[PDB]
């Protein structure tokens, strides 16, 4: 089952 | 009251 780190989701977002 | 989350708050350091 996915395990969903909410630190790598958000560094992509300010990168795109 | 505000609640300083560490994480954001880098992130415009990184940023700028």
């Amino acid at each position: 089952n996915t395990v969903y780190d909410p630190l790598q989701l958000e560094l992509d977002s300010f990168k795109e």
